[PDB]
């Protein structure tokens, strides 16, 4: 039993921007009032993760990074009550705290506990549960998944069915949900019309999901990497263009090849360029663009207005719009139920060990999602 | 008797930019096919009159303005079957054709048959109507209301009340529709929300009525003319803020009053800074912001898209969002039974020879709207 001592464990530590990770020893301390340890099974590896590498996306460093997980309770702080130790769970890098005026709003889901505007890299009390060479190391969203065991606030975790394959539902943690609602929940997507989607990554893909669950007419997929057609007209894509083929800016041809303009569109790149862009090939009086790529830290945008006064509608969202601890049970119960698949999204497998190599192939273009299993 | 005749008589036509209107004699050509000649009874002066005038909104110089107004129809063409000689009518700025894929949608109302996007400052079949001292003048917005005499395509008029009074009624035309639906209809503004108004003019001061009439718990106006402020309140206002008056800037201040964010804001000035304040002070998760104000020419704004990323909605509209053809005679039908006031908005009552005074008016804050009566 370990309930209750401090855990020596493996994690992948980043130290300094722009470097492998390091595969070394951590020390976990035990679970506080509140607060679940939990055993990791499965991970992805998200762009958002490299982001944290490429300062894109900036937290404190050093860091255990990882959000899009799914793992087993190990134990369990005082007066914790939604969860218990052998229980499969997910970990939620957007809270549900219940209390504040964003959870009880219908529409609203970023908790105001949340890490992620002005990251401080700790635990919701102020500090750190790990350990380097002696020296705390920052959480990253609440979350640290690239480790063997993490400790998480229970409004950063969700109970999932105990039947569950945690090497596929990992994905239900950030990318398939995050494209899915950004389709079906914040765009809001209708049967008959046309949609163009902007990056053909995993959330990409994800959004292609869920336009086609919502019977979109025509989903045109848009990528400078033409491998990734192939596997986005598998999902729903009926066309896909590459900008890099064309004279023309891209939002002239997508305006051209939908008479007058998109009815829904999406950024899922995080490109200040592509969001004005995806914005430009909606239609002019009635379209909607969906923001969903990160943009790079503290960089602003330059658009004119007169877009918007037309009668365009822009918005954003984090985690496809859902409220992260009611949704995830019920995705992962729908998932069960074979509503949608998970299995286009999973191009590689490799043991946690081989993180760096997983990051590779994301930076090459070559994969969509690579799993690591602990 | 004038039907089938040139008409002679008095017009306001601007010959350049910056400079005082010419009142003098124009001739005005019969209706063509599909066109209707009116005899004008009473127009506004709304601030978008003033961007011409100043080179904020660009269109074709010499010009006739004027797009807020009220008439009786003195003739029609070949084929017109929606008016006839004699009736009250209101001429429309945005068109309604009922044929292009913007008339069939049920949200839109910006028709693509519209002047506004690429001015040209002509009939629909590219020539014009006027000319004076010899010279051929410029259409506005296919209105162009400062005249005794106009002629409209079809399409850019609607047929209201024979009993109505046109001296109050000449604001359905823009400003009170306009306000009044950005908050109805675009915004759609919920029973007991906390709402924002930047610009307490004739249009922001008819946000307001309509925020009142959606339920909002409180409406807060925002202007730099603390004149505006006793208006603002007898309308609906809760509160009235002066960003004059504080060291902070005031997205900081109203996301303080509002415990957070507002939940509706409007921009209805015209300034690149208050449409990205506008949009800031909104609260972060759930918030909408609508952009009223017409932008200076060719200005691009800058700003952070993570104000999206996180749930922000931003979008805007003209003509408060209504298909402006179907519109217009049942918001005339509605004032006819007492469901809002137009006298509120009314400061000013001048002959329209007083026209340059009028504008001297508005310049210098001390009017809302000036009705002009021919
Ligand atoms: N809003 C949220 O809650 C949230 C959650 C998930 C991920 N993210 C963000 O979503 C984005 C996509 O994540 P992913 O894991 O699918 O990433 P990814 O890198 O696998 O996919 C991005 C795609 O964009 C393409 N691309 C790059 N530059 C382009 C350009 N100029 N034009 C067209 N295509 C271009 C790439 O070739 C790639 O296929 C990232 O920015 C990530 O940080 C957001
Ligand atoms: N979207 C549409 O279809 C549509 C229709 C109506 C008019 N317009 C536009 O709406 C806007 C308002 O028109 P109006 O006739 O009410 O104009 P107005 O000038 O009477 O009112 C604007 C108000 O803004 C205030 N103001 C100016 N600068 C400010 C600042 N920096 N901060 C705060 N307050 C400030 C003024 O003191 C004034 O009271 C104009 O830009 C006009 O062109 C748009």
């Amino acid at each position: 039993s370990t309930a209750g001592k401090v855990i020596k464990c493996k994690a992948a530590v980043l130290w300094e921007e722009k470097k492998p990770f390091s595969i070394e020893e951590v020390e976990v301390a035990p679970p506080k009032a509140h607060e679940v340890r939990i055993k990791m099974v499965a991970t992805g590896i998200c762009r958002s993760d490299d982001h944290v590498v490429s300062g894109t996306l900036v937290t404190p460093l050093p860091v255990i990074a990882g959000h899009e997980a799914a793992g087993i309770v190990e134990s369990i702080g005082e007066g914790v009550t939604t969860v218990r130790p052998g229980d499969k769970v997910i970990p939620l890098f957007t809270p549900q705290c219940g209390k504040c005026r964003v959870c009880k709003h219908p529409e609203g889901n970023f908790c105001l506990k949340n890490d992620l505007s002005m990251p401080r890299g700790t635990m919701q009390d102020g500090t750190s549960r790990f350990t380097c060479r002696g020296k705390p190391i920052h959480h990253f969203l609440g979350t640290s998944t690239f480790s063997q065991y993490t400790v998480v606030d229970e409004i950063s975790v969700a109970k999932i069915d105990a039947a569950s394959p945690l090497e596929k539902v990992c994905l239900i943690g950030c990318g398939f949900s995050t494209g899915y609602g950004s389709a079906v929940k914040v765009a809001k997507v209708t049967q008959g019309s046309t949609c163009a989607v902007f990056g053909l990554g995993g959330v990409g893909l994800s959004v292609i999901m869920g336009c086609k669950a919502a019977g979109a007419a025509r989903i045109i997929g848009v990528d400078i990497n033409k491998d990734k057609f192939a596997k986005a007209k598998e999902v729903g894509a009926t066309e896909c263009v590459n900008p890099q083929d064309y004279k023309k800016p891209i939002q002239e041809v997508l305006t051209e090849m939908s008479n007058g303009g998109v009815d829904f569109s999406f950024e899922v790149i995080g490109r200040l360029d592509t969001m004005v862009t995806a914005l430009s090939c909606c239609q002019e009086a009635y379209g909607v663009s969906v923001i969903v790529g990160v943009p790079p830290d503290s960089q602003n945008l330059s658009m004119n207005p007169m877009l918007l006064l037309s009668g365009r509608t822009w918005k954003g969202a984090i985690f496809g719009g859902f409220k992260s601890k009611d949704s995830v049970p019920k995705l992962v119960a729908d998932f069960m139920a074979k509503k949608f698949a998970l299995d286009p999204l999973i191009t590689h497998v490799l043991p946690f060990e081989k993180i760096n190599e997983g990051f590779d192939l994301l930076r090459s273009g070559e994969s969509i999602r690579t799993i690591l299993t602990f």
